[PDB]
């Protein structure tokens, strides 16, 4: 028998924003181990630079994401996701002798893609979701051109698995409806109640 | 002592969140999240990189202990329970949440201490860091690289190169200065801005 | 998604033999770790001393083994299992942020209750092992009044995962043969084939 | 560097197995498995303390490289490759055993380096290290607690204390010393037997 577990949260979002139509957004990636990691890089239309390289341990480098610079629309938020990738004389038993290890790591942060037309902040709209009940899942709609980044959500009294709300799209839910949206500010904005 | 197997978010770093807190502000809330499906015992404490750890913060964050079930979220409540800080420049606190099990072969126990940035910001402070970047100088002593920053926000760094080489990234106090290893013998920065995205570059001889 | 594999082997065959009506036996416990562990044992009657103790980082401790001196019987070899058990200021965000490790481990040895009336050894008997199949499976036969090791076995020229065979008893392996056991010094005794 | 998770069958270790190697005997064959219910690549090699990792050994096993599949087991072959080896004494070697995979979120891998003793055992030696375990004298120098083993064997040592305080024990090399670290400032130790299980207890003065 051979079994592990992991423990911690998630704080806060985290998100780039790629405003629609730019030339293209530059991001960090900083490998932290004090060891020479190889670090590749894809999303999930647009292209990241470069695809593949060496980060020696301690160092950064940026990476370039740009747009295809086929048809996005105009009227929403569009949603896709950055995935980084890292991979890597006399004998004495006490020092070679054992367990050794290592760890291959996956990163995906959202890349949130903002048409430059677009009016406001996901913060103005925040109140307008509005919600009801169908098979048996609590249905969010958002009519709002942004992503509804859900950070706080209770139904009748008791705490729902969080997720965000598509922006003139829907959201269902497994099972009086209050919630809180992500500003961007790292933080939580104020609470909402609504009915069914 | 405790058995340190990696570092932040697993030795890879994308951008850099921050939590942004307005000086006396009653408070400001931060959603907390359990992606495991089973329960997970969350431990959360502010420190200051200047105070020891067993010492108590100014600043607090509630509840300081609990339980969050399978996919569950929860919001903590971080306070300024009245300590004393300047208005003329930005003050960096770490807000840092721990998890911990809740109460043939090998049983191993991953316990993550994931720590964001909490910057205090005077509300008598107009403009973002993104304006101020340019305003860094750098300097050459008992070789290290020097930057000096005259601003009143942090530059979190984010590129870094001296004379082509790239530098192990840090950040530079406001109305302050921080000091920088080298290896060999022109200066390239960027910070990084609120998109999470980086700045700019900028260049400039010591 | 968070997942780990082990890979490694087991070499050779550990065990401690009891011999039936002593007193007891002492057996060596060394924490190889540079930390602090509690160390708790159990056997699967038997008793182990003390059932629970501290041993620092690179101490040994020994642990004496005792039988309860009920019934055993005496015209074969029985078989018990050993387990031990182990358990265990300026803040500077490159030291303190990141992933932290601790893990309890569970270890049995074999322990074989050799009655002191018994003839030879293992090895003088290995030849008389015996082969058949039914439902399926390839069952072996020992009249042995001693457990058999098998370390190496094909069955028509293919290897079968090995098993020891319990003595005046019998042992049924998934799916000509040949073998070999390991004798009392940690290596492999000679090859023997039979038929069916 | 390869990055150490934990030492020994997993920081708990329990008595000690060993293989004799009887010098000028063709070779012996040594059981290795793979509890595991996936595939294993395995590599084998024979080290000394005395010699450097890279260089080779006059002893070899075979195969030297070898993929094992889900609860599979086979047999390694350890040659003495025309070596010369004292006559009079035992020499030690070790025989190791390190798997490897074949060829969102973490994937670990957890790499085990397993080594078990080979004891190089001259034919022209009668007796066990259990008849020499009496003959061990003791000495304090520069503060070490110092060893003498004067018999052919080596007393692989399974308990010590001086002075009531138990010590890290080690093995002593025959016809040869040990020296061991002290804490504070009597004699008294067990080797292991055959049984894998504790010798009798003796006791000297330094």
């Amino acid at each position: 028998k051979f079994a592990s577990k992991e423990y911690g949260v998630t704080i806060g979002e985290s998100r780039i924003i790629y405003p629609l139509d730019a030339a293209g957004v530059m991001v960090s990636v900083k490998n932290t181990q004090d060891y020479p990691v190889l670090i590749q890089s894809r999303i999930y239309p647009f292209v990241v630079t470069p695809p593949l390289f060496r980060l020696d341990a301690k160092q950064q480098n940026s990476l370039r994401i740009a747009q295809a610079g086929g048809v996005f629309p105009r009227d929403k938020e569009s949603l896709k996701w950055l995935c980084v990738k890292g991979i890597p004389q006399k004998f004495n038993p006490d020092k070679d002798v054992g367990v050794f290890v290592q760890f291959a790591i996956n990163n995906c942060i959202k890349l949130l893609v903002r048409p430059n037309e677009l009016k406001g902040t996901p913060i103005q709209f925040a109140e307008n979701l509005s919600w009801k009940v169908d098979g048996g899942k609590l249905i969010a709609e958002n009519p709002s051109p942004f992503y509804m980044n859900i950070g706080e959500l209770t139904f009748g009294g008791k705490s729902i698995p969080s997720h965000y709300i598509p922006p003139k799209s829907t959201w269902a839910f497994d099972l009086n409806v209050s919630w809180r949206i992500i500003n961007d500010q790292g933080g939580l904005d104020r609470l909402y109640s609504k009915n069914v």
